[PDB]
């Protein structure tokens, strides 16, 4: 379709210009007031902050450089910031500022108060097929965009999808995203969502994102993921078998789409065939989806998360509040020069 082709050509042109000349050092820490910790990880945290001059709220991801190095995440953190400052799509969280100091890397992103899809899914139990399909369509369009830029996302899971004030998805956490023109090899991603070729230590490509979409759609429509087991080793055994049991309440069209996304043979997997994303967009399960209306955010969403305003944190969890300490001495300057 000429309009999609022209859209994606322009998208790549615009991405490449920012990719080749990344923005750097566009804010500093004392421009913000810290409000609340929204999430943690082994090498950083994400805090709700408020800009002191504008009053705008943001989600500030703070990465400890020394822990990034120790956990062998240097390239991944450089990927994350370089990609985020270069992309632009309705369903991707926007990076507004980035900077670094003696101790930390900072990515200041839009704050989405509706919370993670994970929370809403666990609260409701499962989404109806129309509700799952609305979110899935946004992921399909997002992956069509990312993959056209030679980007692999590699962290699709319900925790990484925020629900915004219109009830639409915003994909967050580009910590594993990478520009890859052929194959890549790193073991990363959450066990339940890993494609077989990742588990088997193969060179893999964008087809792993389409596998993860199959896992996501299954989990949204069932309320639990298809390869569920108590420990990762047992999850991995189920994944590589690819034996999947579908709830009888799944429609036949849903089952057919899922068998083609959860195809162990990556050379047969939807999204990775000659017709690319169009095998997904044209599948019967998506027959009711108006792809353009989704892109233009003209479809009424299945629900609007309850929240009081742009500063409300009620849809996020409570964490111990720790210092944001900045050393008097620069750490790991060399490793993060390009950030
Ligand atoms: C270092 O730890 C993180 O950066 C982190 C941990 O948990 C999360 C979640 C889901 O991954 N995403 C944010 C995105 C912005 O709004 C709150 C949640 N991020």
């Amino acid at each position: 379709q000429e309009s999609v082709k022209e859209f994606l050509a322009k998208a790549k042109e615009e991405f490449l210009k920012k990719w080749e000349s990344p923005s750097q050092n566009t804010a500093q820490l004392d421009h913000f007031d810290r409000i609340k910790t929204l999430g943690t990880g082994s090498f950083g945290r994400v805090m709700l902050v408020k800009h002191k001059e504008t009053g705008n709220h943001y989600a500030m991801k703070i990465l400890d450089k020394q822990k990034v190095v120790k956990l062998k995440q240097i390239e991944h953190t450089l990927n994350e910031k370089r990609i985020l400052q270069a992309v632009n799509f309705p369903f991707l969280v926007k990076l507004e500022f980035s900077f670094k100091d003696n101790s930390n890397l900072y990515m200041v992103m839009e704050y989405v108060p509706g919370g993670e899809m994970f929370s809403h899914l666990r609260r409701i139990g499962r989404f109806s097929e129309p509700h799952a399909r609305f979110y899935a369509a946004q992921i399909v369009l997002t992956f069509e965009y990312l993959h056209s830029l030679d980007l692999i996302y590699r962290d699709l899971k319900p925790e990484n999808l925020l629900i915004d004030q219109q009830g639409y998805i915003q994909v967050t956490d580009f910590g594993f995203a990478k520009r890859v023109k052929g194959r890549t090899w790193t073991l990363c991603g959450t066990p339940e969502y890993l494609a077989p070729e990742i588990i088997l230590s193969k060179g893999y490509n964008k087809a792993v994102d389409w596998w993860a979409l199959g896992v996501l759609i299954y989990e949204m429509a069932a309320g639990y993921p298809p390869f569920f087991a108590d420990q990762p080793i047992q999850i991995y055994e189920k994944i590589v078998s690819g034996k999947v049991r579908f709830p009888s309440h799944f429609s036949s069209d849903l089952k057919d789409l899922l068998r083609n996304l959860l195809q162990v043979d990556l050379t047969k997997r939807f999204g990775n065939l000659k017709n690319g994303v169009n095998d997904i967009k044209n599948h019967k399960w998506f027959a009711t989806t108006d792809w353009i209306a989704i892109y233009q955010r003209k479809v009424e969403a299945p629900f609007i998360p309850k929240f009081k305003g742009p500063g409300d944190t009620s849809n996020f969890d409570d964490y111990e509040e720790e210092e944001i300490r900045v050393s008097i001495n620069e750490k790991c300057g060399k490793e993060f020069t390009e950030f």
